[PDB]
């Protein structure tokens, strides 16, 4: 229950589940994992590790060169005794028809990542650790339910409240472009990303924007004095590793939100979660011989509620991924009552289970979308339901009705039976969606 400051060597005993809060300086990839990993390795534990993003994963590759690790990168199906994947590639594997290995020590990094698949993968796991088949290990300085945005860094921080731009501006925050060092800012969204990054452009500045789709490739782009802003959605939150000497903070997010069960929206932009700004100004102060990392933030912050829909969105992956005995993992209990949906509330039957994760793995579709269409009764190749919704559901492009070529031969205006804002939120999302209608990508 209560987090921890260090690890020791009881909690890889089968039923223990820690959540470790490492301090500042304490070193968590390159002292930390490896000490783990040997002692995982020593009293022959299967393990696997966990990383937020490929980023972070490659990063624990070369902390523990030398020890048999083995990466994978891709949700392959695989069957020396510790692995290493991502949250995403760990819950698609258990997605797969095969059962997962018998891991009897589970370590995750970054074990706030709200993603469904991090949430999914966290439930997973406390069960197999509830039912003592395994311990488990939730690496995060920010454990669910933190009230603190402002934790301790290796140097202090100057923390100020500013107007945050939510737009591209002309004029009147000059405090913005007269910083000479670099800045790292986070934007709810992609579409606001894009703006803000413009207007830093047209004045002269170089950025790097960063967002889920882009992460691992743009991130590279950071790792030279090259740049003067990034511009990152929430993503960065995840263990992204700066040499910035300030951030600015909208303190907003989007939150997808499922109105009446019949629809996403991404309501907002809102204020973020104490958690959420605690990893955002932790970007800087990371030098303990570098003072004067300012924060700068734009408003308060705010607990989620049960709302959010990727709390009901992860109950949608583990009620479709098997157990023995026909068991389905519950969430993890500090994240449990952001729902109200019961185990096998949404486990869908054999033909449409499958249409389910064809839509998400082959059709990029966000979850929720997937699960609407596939229990439905549609499969995976009939996109008929993308054009017959209600002309409410109309997507726009260019303050026009979107328009898409169906492989049959017919443009016809996208409008979706399901309207989930996620598909079509910035320029590169709609691009993906209107291929998916077009019935043209397979993947
Ligand atoms: N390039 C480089 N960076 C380091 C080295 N050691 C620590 N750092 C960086 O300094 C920053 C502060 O270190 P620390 O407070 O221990 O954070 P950490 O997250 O536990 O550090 P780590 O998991 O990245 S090893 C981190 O960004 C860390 O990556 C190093 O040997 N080389
Ligand atoms: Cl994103």
């Amino acid at each position: 229950e209560t987090p921890v400051e260090c690890f020791e060597p009881s909690m890889l005993k089968k039923k223990q589940l820690t959540v470790l809060d490492l301090h500042p300086g304490a070193g968590k990839t390159r002292r930390v994992l490896p000490e783990i990993v040997r002692e995982a390795i020593k009293t022959r534990l299967r393990t696997v590790i966990l990383a937020p993003t490929r980023v972070v994963a490659a990063e624990m590759e070369e902390a523990l060169r030398g020890l048999p690790v083995r990466y994978m990168t891709t949700a392959v199906n695989v069957t020396e005794i510790v692995d290493l994947m991502c949250h995403a590639t760990f819950t698609s594997r258990l997605l797969q028809p095969i059962r997962v290995p018998n891991y009897n020590l589970y370590i995750m990094d970054e074990a706030h990542f709200t993603d469904p698949s991090s949430i999914a993968a966290r439930g997973y796991i406390s069960t197999r650790v509830e039912m003592g088949e395994a311990a488990a290990i939730f690496m995060t300085a920010t454990p669910p339910g933190t009230r603190d945005a402002f934790p301790d860094s290796n140097s202090p921080i100057m923390d100020t409240e500013v107007e945050v731009p939510e737009r591209a501006w002309s004029s009147g925050f000059d405090w913005v472009t007269d910083h000479s060092g670099k800045t790292v800012w986070f934007v709810p969204s992609v579409r606001n990303g894009n703006e803000i990054a413009a207007c830093l452009t047209k004045a002269g500045k170089r950025v790097i924007q960063l967002s889920r789709k882009t992460f691992e490739t743009e991130f590279q782009k950071t790792k030279h004095q090259e740049w003067d802003f990034v511009v990152t959605t929430d993503i960065s939150e995840m263990g992204a590793n700066f040499k910035a000497d300030r951030v600015i903070d909208s303190r907003r997010c989007l939150k997808p939100v499922i109105l009446d069960g019949e629809r996403v929206i991404l309501a907002g932009p809102m204020p973020v979660t104490h958690a959420s700004a605690a990893q955002r100004r932790g970007r800087i102060g990371r030098n303990p011989n570098k003072p004067g990392d300012e924060y700068l933030y734009g408003g308060g912050c705010a607990e989620t509620d049960e709302d959010h829909a990727h709390w009901l969105e992860a109950r949608m992956l583990l009620d479709n991924i098997y157990l023995q005995d026909g068991l389905i993992a519950s969430l993890y209990r500090p994240e449990a009552d952001k729902v109200a949906a019961i185990e096998g509330e949404f486990k869908l039957r054999t033909e449409q289970r499958k249409t389910f994760v064809e839509l998400m793995k082959r059709g990029d579709l966000p979850v929720w979308l997937a699960y609407q269409v596939a229990s439905a009764g549609i499969t995976y190749t009939d996109r008929r339901w993308c054009f017959d919704g209600t002309t409410n559901n109309t997507i726009m492009e260019d303050s026009v009705p979107a328009e898409v070529w169906t492989r049959h031969g017919e443009k016809r205006v996208l409008k979706p039976r399901w309207m989930d804002a996620r598909v079509c939120s910035d320029h590169a999302a709609l691009k993906s969606f209107k291929e998916f209608a077009a019935g043209k990508r397979a993947a």
